[PDB]
Formats: C-alpha cells, structure tokens, sequence
C-alpha cells in the first residue's frame, strides 16, 4: 500500500523531492550529440553499473536498446530516437535516484510520437518499478465514472503506476472509478488538481465561489468527501491535491484546512512552500523538481542541490 | 479550414449526427465470435473500400490484411489488434453515409499500451483517406507549454480536425492548443461547459461569480480568448461541450453565443436540438456512440438516428 511505501521511501531518502521527469526533443537531441561524444559514456553505465538492469527487466524495444556501439549508427531514424529517448531517461533516474523520493511522468511528453512514446513510458515504469521506487503519472485524467476506468487500466493495471494527477471539474464521482476498482478489490492513490502553477489559474480556481468559499477550498472539500465515502485512508491510500509552489496562501489554507492531506506542489518560492504546507510526515508535501534537474549539465549535483536546500529548509523550520 | 469542411460535409450528409467510436473489449470480443461464425464477412466487406485498408493503412498492415485461413497463425496479441482495427473500420463503413463527423474518445485507446494508439492512428488515417471530419474526445488540460505536445499529438500526428478540453486550469492554455505559431495554423475545439454525468453540478452550477454561474463564466471566458485568438478569423472555432441532458443550459448557452458550436454527447433528443438550434446543422453536433456501436446492426441504427433528426428539424422548422 502506498502510503506504507512512501513512507518507507522518505525514511531511506530523508527528502520530500519529487523528480520530474519529463523528456523533450531538445533532451534527447543534447542527450544524443553528448553521448557520440563523450564515448557513450551515460549509455555505458546504464548497461554496466547497475545490476544489468535493462537486460532484466525492459520487456520492449529491449535488443534495440542493448544495441552494440558500432551498430547505433545503422539504426533507423525511428528506433534511434527510441533508443536515446529511453536512454535519456535511465541515465536521468540513475544520476538521481539517491535524492529522490518519487518520480512524476508527466504524461504529455510521451504521447507525441504516438507508440514510441508510450513504449518509453511503459519501459520507465518498469525500471522504476524493480527498483520499488515510488512512481507517478501526470496526466490530469477526467472523463465519466464508467469511461475513466479506463486511464485507472493504463495507469495502475498496465503501467502499475503508485498515484496519478486528476481533474475534478466534471465532477467527484469519477474518483470512484479511479481511485477503488471493485472487481478487484484494490484502491489507488491520486492527487487532485486543486491550485494550479499557470499565470491565469486564478480564473476559475480563486473568482468563482459557493458562499464566500473560494472555488479551489470547495473542491478540496468535496474531493475529501469522496475520499471518506471511499473508506481510501482505511486502506492505506490516499487522494490528495495540487497545490502550486507559488500559491503560498492556498498552501496554507490548505494545509490548515486539512492537516493529514497529501499535497503534491509543482512549480519550484521554496522557503515559503514548505513553511505555509509544512507536514512532519515530509512525503505529505512532495516538492517537484523537473526542467532544473532534467535540463541541467549535472543532474546528480543540481539533484544532490535541492536535497540540500530541502534539509536547510527543515532544519530552519523545525529550530 | 474546418469550419468550411464542416459545412461542406454537412451539405453531403444532411445531418448533425457525431458518431462515436468507442471500442471497448466487448465490442472487439463480439466482433470476433461473430467474424469466426459468419464467415469473416464483414472483415471480407472491409477489405473488398477498393483496397482502402492496403492503401491507407501504415500500421499492422500485414496483419490487417492477414487472409481468414490464416488468422490462427496470429498470436492473442496480433488477432487482438487485428480485431480492434477491423471492428473500428466496420463501424466506420457500415455508418459513414449517415456521418457528419465521428468522435474517438482517447480513454479507449490507451489501456493497451501502444497496440491501443496505433489502432488509434490506423483509425484517424482511414477517417482521412475520405475526408471525413474527425475528434478526438481526451478533455486535454495541462499549462500551455506542455500542452503544445497534445497540440502535436492531436493536430500533427493524428491529423484531427478537433478535439475536447478542459479549461478549468485557466482559458491561457487555448492559445497552446488551437494555434501554432511556428507553422501559422490553427486548430478547433470544443471545451467542456455542462457535462453529462450526474454530479456535474457540484462545481459547474454550484460556483459562480455573484449570479453568473460556474459553467457560463467558463463560456464567457473561452470565447473571449477565441477573440483574442482571432480564431474565427481563419475558419477554425472553439466551441462549447453540453450535455443532451443539460436541457436548461443549453438554452441559456445557445441564447448567449447564437454563432457557437456546441457538441452535445448523451444521447432527450427533441429538447437537445430545439434549445439548442442552429440553421447551421453542423453547430450542433449530436453524439450518438454505445447505441450505434453495439447495436447488432449499427447500420440501421445509424439510420434510425438520422431519420429521428430529420423528423425533429421539419418539427421545429415550422
């Protein structure tokens, strides 16, 4: 169960860091002309460092991505991109790994090259997978209850993701069909979008209201109304909610609001983040780090740097 | 150019009727029960549509052209893949005369990884070898430079002519999705107003500014973004998602923008299009999905629909 999990994570990892993963075509491109030029070097310890990983566990496009050196040249367009699109992200997480306590895929990074992508994104879950580390898919899902079951199947069936982003504009019910699957008896963790990181996510999320509650105070509550009805705590998951790092008074009402809440905070002021959403229980306020680590010449050390902050921060807060 | 091919589709077909191609593993479990015990004739019928399959399709060809004898040579994997593409494109021919458009929700395609996606682009490709308009429903939302990739993925890769969003994140994300600078092209939509599920008043009636509820302060708010996207200007549109069901606000929605297009999945029929009316069939789209997909017939099913909107527009048309 992941909250059990998590837990178990923080406690190895001492960190609410959440790392983004979230390849584009400039990583991949930079990650290409790097690697011809430094002899392979990341491609190299992937396959070499690091248990022979791949060859264990990656169960597609997996001889492709064990390709000789001298045969990457004679690869198709295609399977090339597929082969440093992959490799881009082992070396991401096996860079990272040490600093991190989950790692959110955002899922419309893998989509755009239709099948190649998701192939990606099916092998990253794998890997991440057996290592036990803990996973997300940020996909913002909504549809009705009876066709949401099926993102619930990509998500936690065929990816076996530990949690995902949702939208509940449509409506609450559709948690039903994400978060518990009856047949199977088994429920899933989620984080609801409550504030989000756009310039303009004041429009609906702050100017519409029930009563003088702002729009987003509403939807947290509904959104845990769902989650007790569900019985989801009882069975050691959770729903939890968005919450951007730049929106420090809906961090802290939020958090006040709702002390035992699991709130995922993309957009990293750091400081303020953690002191107005702050839950000793650190997996409770995850802080996303993507482009700044991804997009970094050094990711272990630029990881290694908000793990560092992360501690000052506490240290600071926690006197 | 999707409001002229809209129209121009429109004037062939007559009609407002959206089909929806949702294939769930049912469907695609009948398909072959009923292939295997009827001789293969409606997969003979999809490729007797002169060469159609051969020509268009890009994906699993071989596969798709498999010859009956030889579909056991196909492992689980491939005869499920052969199934889901044959069942999309029996739909597709069987129903297309009575078609202004057809709508492919995303949620159906993904469960199985790739196989799901690449029947997905074998579906849009088939769709666009005829010209026929196209959706996607995926109800898309994320920040505007991430969601240029669903821009992509929709627009470039699938080729759609549409799709669905979710703007409660905020209305800047529009300028992401139905325009791209780069390639001076852009791209319709239909953003989510009054939903069809039964709890959707909880935040689209319930909230409001002052005594402008949730669902038409999002209205207001998307059309103004649409202008200032100057989107009606190059013969594209974003339009308005309201529940057949949603009787009240789709009066209210179609009194305040009487230019918009709306698409209205859930299909009461008659009060859908009468509160919902325009001249022009085509802004008001009615979607028509599981009825036609699993009806034993989704030929005369489809019929049956185009025939109960022909009768209701004489009805309101004085």
């Amino acid at each position: 169960h992941f909250k059990t999990k998590l837990k178990n994570r923080r406690n190895e990892v001492n960190t609410c860091l959440c790392i983004g993963l979230d390849p584009d075509e400039d990583d991949i491109k930079n990650f290409m002309r790097n690697e011809e030029k430094n002899g392979y070097k990341n491609v190299k310890n992937n396959m070499n460092s690091n248990n022979n990983r791949i060859e264990n566990v990656i169960k597609i496009g997996k001889e492709i991505l064990l390709t000789d050196e001298e045969n990457i040249e004679n690869l198709s367009e295609e399977d090339k991109f597929f082969y440093f699109f992959n490799h881009f992200c082992f070396y991401i997480i096996n860079n990272t790994k040490e600093y991190a306590l989950i790692y959110k895929m955002n899922f419309a990074f893998y989509i755009p090259y239709g099948s190649v992508g998701i192939n990606a994104l099916k092998n990253v879950f794998d890997y991440l997978n057996s290592m036990n580390i803990p996973t997300m898919l940020d996909m913002k899902i909504n549809d009705i209850g009876n066709t949401v079951k099926n993102y619930r199947k990509f998500i936690f069936e065929y990816l076996k993701s530990d949690s995902c982003t949702i939208n509940v504009y449509m409506g609450t019910s559709m948690l039903k069909d994400i978060c518990f699957d009856y047949e199977k008896n088994k429920y899933y963790s989620a984080y609801v979008l409550i504030k989000t990181t756009n310039k303009d996510s004041f429009i609906f999320q702050n100017e519409l209201s029930i009563n003088d509650k702002q729009a987003y105070i509403v939807m947290a509550e509904e959104t845990q109304k769902m989650a007790t009805d569900l019985k989801i705590d009882q069975n050691n998951e959770f729903i939890g909610f968005v919450v951007g790092s730049n929106a420090f008074e809906e961090m802290k009402i939020i958090r006040n609001k709702f002390p035992d809440s699991y709130i995922l905070s993309p957009g990293i002021d750091l400081y303020k983040t953690l002191k107005n959403g702050y839950n000793k229980d650190y997996e409770k306020l995850l802080i996303n780090v993507g482009r700044a680590i991804t997009k970094s010449p050094n990711p272990k050390k630029s990881s290694e740097s908000y793990y560092n902050q992360i501690i000052q921060i506490f240290k600071d807060i926690e006197n």
